[PDB]
């Protein structure tokens, strides 16, 4: 049986993103480096048993891959595909490796980021660095609850883990990125009544809008899909606001983690590029994505036997 | 199938609703249904990770048949009333029942209000019981309550419907009864006397030796066993409440059981008694005020409706 | 001169006790009444060093004259009922005052226990709450409750007795009301409306601009200006309780002042309105339903009688 | 088959309990054998939900022999003492072994006091260590201690018992060693120097390099592989404890693992060496001053008695 | 303003008793020791803050005291007093410096009683080391909360510091410590209502027997003490739980604060020697004293100016 | 009669420190800013008792102090001297106030910081902006316990507030800050026993050495002054790591009060143009200052009554 890595496990307090592009002549140490991860994670997070809950995620892009491994890939394993919508637009940004840190304390993160990127220097160039906090409870910069719907339990394996449908790569996942930076003085414009229809929850309570008030260009009803068969196709998002005061920068960093990219990509294309009922997301109205990336995130064993 | 939270801990607060259907709210309460699961993630997601919030929902035997139209749980039916020669355990009308559980007061008030929002004038209120941790995990007769609960495997067995079952796997059956009980004749008692009522320790909550627990000791009606040699257990969230000027002390009791059985062999044993007792000793001093008997089913069954 | 726990922080958990000292009971009281800080001293001490146990205890303007001999405090005298056009603030009956608050409940629970144990046949109970903390300091109404307390010096500058009445300094005043809201008209409005009732914003807990901020808003009403041109305070220690059944959803206010005149004078601009306010916009959704004066007498007062 | 806690982590406090088991003593020996569980929940419970106590129980070879009829466990034997040229690996009494933990010393304290009372009067103490947490999982020699020990399914493959022993399924083997340490020799090494005898950086806990580590460095000999090519895995519940007055400062070891020869293997390696080791470096620090090896059985055997 | 030391300071839940004695030479390294404790008690605190709650109190006996200083000596400080009762005795013994150290984990309180040990290797001789721990709710070793009466606040303060009296001294106290091993056969034998009169109060609940059924024998009789002025005399105690179960030894590490030891004498000679109306403090059945020592502990600024 | 603002509370887990320029025209909404500054961190800190701990002092630079008020100034307050060393420099950066916001969380910092900027956008110019993090036990990004000899309860009083020397100004403090970033790569090349000789103590345990060993270009043994008076010259530091492991960037963002820039300036001296016995402190082989500001910190209710 693969163990994955830990795609399932819960929302913690602080967060590091990193995202690096290997460098010509890089792919040895980073090779050495992925057969060790695990060893750096398990190294730091002692130090905090019992309540630190370090983990680190590592993801590979499709233009990596190809350049670290032989045989057989992923079965949905490509390039960000850019959405180019008539008024939004999700663009595609360079990147090989994530490192997706979570810890309840930005220290342990920190220190994790720390060692990594000590194994890499000279092999990789950085792309981007978040360091995300929890904010109040569980918001986002726009002020609302962020993460209420996703799958928990057996739904949450069934969504996001490869199984039969790529046996080879079984216990792996994708994850998509995309760094949204938001207009806070346009949605401070808006009444509170008028966010909550832009979101499609109330904004204290985070109860979900009555189905005949939620509009068909609100968030939750363009990210709400289900598929031919009438199952719904759920995601798991481990959002983290980020930001800087004096630069007026308020930010979600989003990520993604779904068995296939096809779940993903359906969401976006429904937010950027809209349905017969709605133009597009009316969050994208106050949200730009900076960065969009999409990453394989394997087995734990498959990283082990480098 | 996917339980609902049957199985996880005693918390510090917990609210305890029960409400009856009004004729003419079947489909407000069938709406409800569905999207109670819903209603508990938009409040609890809030307190993440310490919060703790969870909520299940239980549907008595009369309900049931207002309710589905399929078939019905083969153990469900009314609580039976148990007529003792002293003491009694009474019936008392319960459709619905919430047990709603967090570490903290507000997230059950919270949910309780979202719940009782979308029923309003579709069921009445019966009882309502906010009940709160009591130092050690003591009940309000000073003793510590739920020690001899199943953990793990065990637990699982003794509480989840199986395959007996199949259409209803993955429910459970919660008797629920509030007690009262009188402080000032139990604090007349000696804390020996009161550990021979019991049939543990009072301070340290070891269980008396088998040589000097008495036959009619809380501990020994309860302790049930099998015709294949097993002991029946049953999984209890009993929590403390009450007001102090009013004089209420009580324990809320819930039971949760794969089968009403298991819990109806318990209650037949203290209120009606053995050969050995006449009836459980804890009962001189708790008078049972509400007793009601709920299916709790598989969280997927609400989800469908 | 050492003052009770007046100036103590809100905690999580709350009980309030309001009770009459039946005739015949006088002694009964003063022998607890020499005994409250032992008893607080007994269950608290248990919780070090988190519990943060503390009673309050005050006395009534009747309640006094029976009690006591001698000096009356100053301002001691029932609490007056304003009955304005619209809004009416009611007096109802109390002559002890217990503020009982922790970090948990049992704790206010085992210590409120104690007390009624200890007045049972000379007392009868009139008014019991058990408050809680409601998410990040809200009230019912959700809106951040207590921001604006005095703290340090500026704190015992408004709620402690000093020269003015030197044989009792270190005593206080307390109101309380028990209030409870019409949150289905209250949930009608907007979260703009809400604000412009209030004086702050809801989510951030910020102040309303004066050049936005409403004369009938609460803010607005409570903010008075003594004769030196400072703001009179009061430190409050509001509590939420409620019940879903049967729709109770309230405010326990209680306000601590070094003189009643401070407290009187905003409930009188609340309830009887000014030139520029007809009432506090708050009263159309909030209905007090008790009204009751205490003095709370330093802590070396109640150990010598 | 139920197991004891043998899997479960690493708690802030412990208590090692060793004891001999006196002539005639065998029928209370079996009698507290059967009631272990019942004890650890009578404590465990009343400091739900964070005092995470547990006991493991484990019994020697020369016990099993005296205390239960048919099967034994196929790896059970006493403890091989090994008389290295330099080091010695010391075997001494022992027939029960409690292996008590809890994230505060009281509950383990009163959980081995309702042990110890059971068996007064039937057993000879051999050893008794309180250990404590030192700082971020730090040993006495100030390293990190406990880092690459397995979890989930791999601590389950190595710890416990399979079908290569099916009466005993669910059980593993321990041994004990208590180690006290020569701080002051330790401290007169560079902390490069100490690195280089560990295997692994002192302050950040990340292993040396493989072109860097010493090949008698504790975490070279110490990784051994099975003929497989699989890692031969045990999992370490060591404590710190000591005494500052007597200079004892020390380590006390326990390793589970489903067979002792894993653990054997690893003590041969560190006292006797390698082809390319004298002996393990650490031993020039550390002195073993017990030694004993004891069956912990699952618990659904330790009930049925 | 003279600066007392943490004498004032909470009950924790962890805590090490060191007492030794001077070896003949050692004056001059425990005097360098002296001068540098709190430097020490703050280079392991502080690495532990805001929830370690780290203390020592350092004190030091009669005899001692005489070996390392000239000058003026506390008033009442002397050798502590044999009381031998008829039938139970407080032994007097050996004892220069005691360590009373404190916090909220013991791998702190360790930490630091490690590196003074160290400093005075070769200077001292340890004559004995308790490490104490929390016992429930503030409980001791026979099931009764322990500590409720102690003083708080500007009580405290009184009761503990030397002031005006001794103005030389100012701002010091002094400790009383005893060793006490309890008979828990003998203890655990009795009635719940018998281990109340021979303590004075309710177990379970902690609250007091009322006078017209506290025996004149309990403990909680016989350490009430009235003084002149018809004011209670008060100390302020630190007693914690110790034991170990193999040896059968469970025990109450006795100490106790006040600002002249004529108070803390006064409750001794009741409980021991007793008085018209009570033979001796019941505890004393269940309860053996195997050290007894007394030591001033000076304000902080004087052990740093030496 | 004198408030202070919170210039003597602990260090805490999550800090920002934000430095603005007032932009010409400025003033008056500068003035309208610092009148609400209490209320502000009220309105949010209330939100989180009783464990947020937030609190935030803010400090004016001296040309800002005479652009702001009329009538007196605070006597010690000057422009930051920078200090041309042979080999470091201290540099002057610009700055006219500071906000040093604390909490045991960064979403309650980010949240004031967000409502000071939205009341001071148009009239300032952010300088810095540093989000600190605590590491470890309480460490520095060097591996050292940072901030042990602090000084704690009367002695920082009278180290840190301005008394009967400016009356008009008692209850202020005088900040000094400094951004340091460190060259990490240098400094774990040095053995542990290098790097302690750097420093002044023991890594592991934060033990000072012994005045045998402690080398006189040590950084404890540069920043140990004493007065005329004999005594000990004491600040009260609350340095923050922060950094981003992707730019190489590993810093101590230094902030010292002090009763008078006097103290802080003779150890910048002596730190930077060193003694007869120490060309220069060590610690600034491994660390540049990028940053170096002093402000005013008045006490709270001169901030009030404006
Ligand atoms: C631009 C920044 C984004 C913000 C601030 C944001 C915010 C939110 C919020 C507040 C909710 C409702 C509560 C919850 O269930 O989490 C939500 C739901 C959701 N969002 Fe977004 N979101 C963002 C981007 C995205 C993207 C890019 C996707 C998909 C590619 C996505 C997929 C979802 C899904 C699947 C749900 C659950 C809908 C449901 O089943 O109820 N979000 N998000
Ligand atoms: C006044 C109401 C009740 C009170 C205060 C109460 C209290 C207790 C206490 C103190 C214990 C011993 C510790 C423990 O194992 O939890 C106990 C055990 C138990 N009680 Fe009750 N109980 C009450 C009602 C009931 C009822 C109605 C039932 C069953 C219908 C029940 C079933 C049990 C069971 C099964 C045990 C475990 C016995 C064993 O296996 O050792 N209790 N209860
Ligand atoms: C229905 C009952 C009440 C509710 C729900 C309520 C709620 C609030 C809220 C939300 C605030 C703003 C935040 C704050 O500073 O605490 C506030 C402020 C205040 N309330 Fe009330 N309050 C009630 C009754 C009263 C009463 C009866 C009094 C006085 C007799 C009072 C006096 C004040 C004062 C003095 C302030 C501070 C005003 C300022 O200076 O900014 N409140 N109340
Ligand atoms: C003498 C006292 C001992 C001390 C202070 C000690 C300390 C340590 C330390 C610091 C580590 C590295 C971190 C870790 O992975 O836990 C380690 C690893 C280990 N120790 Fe020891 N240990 C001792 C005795 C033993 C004994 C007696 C055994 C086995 C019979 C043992 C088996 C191991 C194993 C298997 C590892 C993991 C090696 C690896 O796979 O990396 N240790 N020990
Ligand atoms: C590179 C920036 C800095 C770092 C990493 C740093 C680090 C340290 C460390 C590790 C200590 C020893 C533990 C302690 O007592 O806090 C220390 C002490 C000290 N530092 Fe620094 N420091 C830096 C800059 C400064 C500056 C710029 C000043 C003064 C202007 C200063 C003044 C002090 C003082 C007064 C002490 C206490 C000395 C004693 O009395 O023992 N430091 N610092």
């Amino acid at each position: 049986e693969p163990e994955p890595q830990m795609v399932l496990s819960p929302l913690t307090s602080a967060a590091i993103f990193l995202v690096v592009t290997i460098d010509s002549g890089g792919e040895d140490t980073v090779r050495d480096l992925l057969s060790d991860v695990a060893s750096l994670e398990r190294a730091v997070g002692f130090r905090a048993q019992p309540d630190g809950r370090l983990s680190c995620v590592t993801g590979i892009g499709s233009e990596a891959w190809d350049r670290l491994f032989s045989g057989a890939r992923p079965a949905g394993l490509h390039p960000f595909r850019e959405l180019d919508g008539p008024v939004h637009r999700a663009v595609a940004t360079p990147g090989d490796l994530l490192f997706h840190i979570r810890a309840s304390r930005l220290d342990l993160c920190f220190a994790l980021a720390t060692e990594i990127m000590g194994r890499l220097r000279g092999a990789v160039t950085p792309q981007d660095e978040v360091h995300g906090f929890k904010y109040f409870d569980e918001r986002d910069m726009l002020g609302f609850v962020d993460g209420t719907e996703n799958p928990t339990g057996a739904a949450a394996r069934r969504a996001v883990l490869v199984g039969a449908e790529d046996p080879a790569f079984a216990g792996g996942s994708y994850a998509v990125v995309q760094k949204y930076l938001h207009d806070i003085d346009a949605w401070e414009g808006l009444s509170v009544e008028a966010q909550e229809r832009v979101i499609g929850r109330r904004k204290m309570t985070d109860v979900e809008l009555s189905d005949d008030v939620k509009p068909a260009d609100s968030h939750v009803a363009l990210t709400s899909v289900t598929g031919p068969d009438g199952s719904d196709l759920e995601i798991l998002r481990d959002n983290m606001p980020f930001g800087s005061v004096g630069r007026e920068e308020f930010g979600t960093y989003f990520i993604g983690y779904a068995r296939t990219p096809e779940v993903t990509e359906t969401m976006l294309e429904r937010m950027f590029l809209g349905t017969a009922s709605a133009p597009h997301d009316r969050i994208l109205d106050f949200s730009t994505a900076v960065t969009g990336s999409l990453f394989f995130t394997p087995a734990a064993d498959f990283l082990e036997d480098l």
